C-alpha cells in the first residue's frame, strides 16, 4: 500500500478537498511530499518529472486548499490556457493573466477570487509590483515555475525571460517556488537551485526506470575486509574501488570501523557523520566532488545537495533500516545514465539490531511509520522475487513498472533475475 509512505498522514480536510476539486481518493507519495512541504513549511521545491502524469496536482492543490492564490509561470501558451480551462470545469476560479485580459478579470484577481493565475516570464518579470500587491492583500500560497531547466545556461533552451525570474526571492521572500522540469540531469538541477534562489529546496525526481542501475543483495560475514574485498582492485601498493563509491552504514561506529580497515589498504576514503565538526563534514563533502577520494563511508547524513553524476557504486553495509532512505540514496547512484552498481551486504542480526532501536522512537505515529519503513525493506531483503519490480512497485507509477519489463528478467537486472535466469 503506498499509503504507508505518507509522512505525516493527510488529514479528512485535505482529503475531502482533494475529492471534491480534483476527483481524487488519495494523493500519490511524491505529491504529497510537494504538497505537505508546501502547506506546512513553506519550502522551495524541484520536481522533476520525467512527464506529465499528475504533475499539475503537485501546484494546483495547495492554494485551492487554502483558499488562496498559486501563481504558475510558464512559457506553454496554450498548454496554460488548457489547464485554466480544465480548472474552470472542475469549479476552480482559474484564469491566464496577460497584457490582453479585462480590468474586470485583474481586479477579482486583486479581491483573491482566481486560485491559479498563470502568467508567462516576461508577463511576470514586467509585473513585480502586482504580484506585491497580490501578496500583502491576498498572499500567494506558491509561484510553480514550469520549464526551469530554461534558466540554465548549460541546459539545452536557455531563455533570458527566465534570468529575470531570479528576482523573484527578493521580491516575494516569503513565497515557495516548485521549479519543474522534465531533464533529470544533475549539473543543470544546481543551477535551477542557484538561479532562483532555492533556500534548502526539497527534490523529488520520478517517472525514470534507470536500466544503468543494477540491484544485488547479499549476505554479511562481519569480517568487513572479507566483505569489502570483491569490490576492490589492487592498484599499486594500495587497493581502489572501480569508481567514485558510497559505503552507507547503519551508525557512526560502523563508519569509523568501516573507514579504519580501509585506511589500512590506503584507499582513497573518508568518513561521514552527524557528529563531525562543520569545518570535517565541509571538507569531505569538497573533497569527494572535486575526486580528491573515491570512497565516502557514511551514515545517512550524507548524500542531499552532492552534484555528483559519475557515482559508479553505493554500497548498504548493513540492511538498511528504511525502504525510503534505501531509494533515495541508490538514486544518487549513476546520475550520468553510465552503468552503476548498487549492492546491500545484510545479515538477520543488522534487522534484530534495527528493531531494537525503532522502540526508541518516542513519537507513536512516527514509530508506525518507520516500522512499515523498516517492514518493506525486510521483505526485500528476504525476496527471491525481481528487485527492481519491488522498487518500482513501492515507488513508481504503473507506467514506468510497464517500462522497466524490458530488463526484468535479463542478465543486467539484478541479483534474483540472474539467480533465475541460470
Ligand atoms: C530517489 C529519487 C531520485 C534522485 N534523487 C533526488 C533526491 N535525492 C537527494 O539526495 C536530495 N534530496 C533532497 C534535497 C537534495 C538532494 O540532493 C536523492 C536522489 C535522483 O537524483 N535521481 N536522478 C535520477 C536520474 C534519472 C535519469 O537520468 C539520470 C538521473 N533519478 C533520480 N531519482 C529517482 C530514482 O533514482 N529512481 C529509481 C528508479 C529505478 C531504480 C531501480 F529500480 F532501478 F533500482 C531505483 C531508483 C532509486
Ligand atoms: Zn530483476
Amino acid at each position: 500500500d503506498d499509503k504507508d509512505f505518507l509522512w505525516p498522514a493527510p488529514n479528512e480536510e485535505q482529503v475531502t478537498c482533494l475529492k471534491m476539486y480534483f476527483g481524487h481518493s488519495s494523493f500519490k507519495p511524491v505529491q504529497w511530499k510537494v504538497i505537505h512541504s508546501v502547506l506546512e513549511e513553506a519550502r522551495d521545491n524541484v520536481a522533476v518529472m520525467a512527464t506529465g502524469y499528475g504533475k499539475s496536482l503537485c501546484f494546483q492543490y495547495p492554494p485551492v486548499y487554502v483558499g488562496k492564490i498559486g501563481l504558475v509561470i510558464s512559457p506553454l501558451i496554450s498548454l496554460m490556457e488548457d489547464q485554466v480551462l480544465q480548472l474552470k470545469m472542475s469549479n476552480i476560479p482559474a484564469c491566464f493573466l496577460g497584457s490582453a485580459q479585462s480590468a474586470n478579470v485583474l481586479t477579482d484577481i486583486k479581491l483573491g477570487k482566481y486560485r491559479i493565475v498563470y502568467v508567462t516570464p516576461e508577463y511576470c518579470s514586467g509585473n513585480m509590483g502586482l504580484l506585491q500587491q497580490l501578496e500583502a492583500d491576498i498572499g500567494i500560497t506558491l509561484i510553480a515555475v514550469d520549464e526551469a531547466h530554461c534558466i540554465s545556461e548549460w541546459g539545452h533552451d536557455f531563455r533570458d525571460s527566465f534570468r529575470k525570474l531570479g528576482s523573484l526571492k527578493t521580491a516575494l521572500p516569503m513565497v515557495p517556488i516548485v521549479a519543474l522540469t522534465a531533464t533529470a540531469s544533475s549539473s543543470i538541477r544546481e543551477d535551477i537551485v542557484r538561479c532562483l534562489n532555492l533556500r534548502n529546496p526539497q527534490i523529488t525526481c520520478t517517472g525514470f526506470d534507470r536500466p544503468n542501475l543494477y540491484l544485488e543483495v547479499r549476505r554479511k560475514t562481519g569480517n568487513i575486509l572479507q566483505d569489502l574485498q570483491p569490490f576492490l582492485v589492487k592498484t599499486s601498493s594500495h587497493w581502489e574501488f572501480e569508481g567514485p563509491t558510497i559505503i552507507y552504514c547503519p551508525s557512526r561506529k560502523m563508519t569509523q570501523q568501516v573507514t579504519g580497515e580501509l585506511a589500512k589498504l590506503n584507499l582513497s576514503c573518508g568518513t561521514y557523520h552527524a557528529g563531525m565538526s562543520f569545518s570535517t563534514a565541509k571538507d569531505i563533502h569538497h573533497r569527494f566532488v572535486r575526486d580528491e577520494i573515491q570512497c565516502v563511508i557514511a551514515t545517512i547524513a550524507f548524500g542531499m545537495g552532492i552534484n555528483k553524476a559519475d557515482i559508479r557504486q553505493v554500497i548498504h553495509y548493513g540492511a538498511p533500516k528504511d525502504m525510503e532512505s534505501y531509494y533515495q540514496e541508490i538514486g544518487r547512484a549513476g546520475r550520468d545514465g553510465l552503468q552503476s552498481s548498487c549492492h546491500v551486504l545484510w545479515a538477520p542480526a543488522d534487522i534484530n539490531l534495527n528493531r531494537h532501536l525503532l522502540t526508541e522512537i518516542r513519537n507513536a505515529k512516527f514509530r508506525l511509520y518507520k516500522l512499515k519503513m523498516m517492514a518493506k525493506m525486510e521483505k526485500y531483503l528476504h525476496s527471491s522475487r525481481c528487485r527492481r519490480q519491488i522498487i518500482l512497485s513501492h515507488f513508481e507509477d504503473k507506467q514506468v513498472q510497464k517500462a522497466s519489463l524490458g530488463i526484468m528478467g535479463t542478465e543486467k537486472c539484478c541479483d534474483n533475475c540472474r539467480s533465475a535466469l541460470d
